[PDB]
């Protein structure tokens, strides 16, 4: 009856030709589990054990939507919430930059600002949690993203990627992390 939970492990971010776990939990009593992906395409049944997809080595075709449906009482239970399941590492990475400074006053804002030597369909940023920016359809070197208020009791590490349009869950490799400081 009650719709089934669906998680990646270690997370669903994951680096190239690397592996990771989706997990589909659903009821104790479950006596099948489907698993679905759109970039609807199943999961072979032999790589889902007790509703664990284990991944051996990620690929453009890994990438995309997830959702997982068990049965159990003589009903299907309703598709999971949606898993999107990243893969990093497949074009050069971008530089980050703070515009102005990373030195950022508490309570104050700041742009980051990613940026590449070859034009992607659109960046994304992520806090270490991640923001696309808007999509070009012939593509741009650049993109800007606000953060903030700041405050000094937390930490503000992000990195950024780029991606084509038409295949959003393939990302460049990260940029290098930038760190905020907010004096104290």
């Amino acid at each position: 009856i009650p719709k089934p939970t669906l998680w990646a492990e270690p997370d669903s971010v994951i680096t190239q030709g690397s592996p990771v776990t989706l997990s589909c939990q659903g009821s104790l009593e479950a006596q099948e589990y489907r698993l679905y992906r759109e970039k609807i395409t199943r999961i072979r049944p032999e790589l889902v054990k007790n509703g664990q997809f284990h991944i051996p080595s990620i690929t453009w075709e890994h990438t995309g939507r997830y959702g997982c449906q068990y049965y159990s009482r003589a009903r299907w239970s309703e598709l999971s919430d949606p898993l999107v399941l990243v893969m990093t590492g497949a074009y050069p990475k971008p530089t980050l930059s703070a515009q102005p400074s990373p030195v950022v006053t508490s309570g104050g804002r700041v742009t980051l600002q990613c940026e590449s030597q070859v034009a992607f369909g659109g960046f994304i940023l992520c806090k270490e949690q991640c923001l696309n920016s808007q999509p070009h359809a012939r593509g741009s070197s650049r993109a800007i993203f606000s953060v903030g208020p700041v405050s000094p009791n937390r930490r503000w590490s992000h990195r950024c990627y780029g991606y084509d349009l038409n295949s959003p869950y393939v990302w460049s490799s990260p940029s290098d992390l930038l760190e905020l400081l907010v004096p104290g």
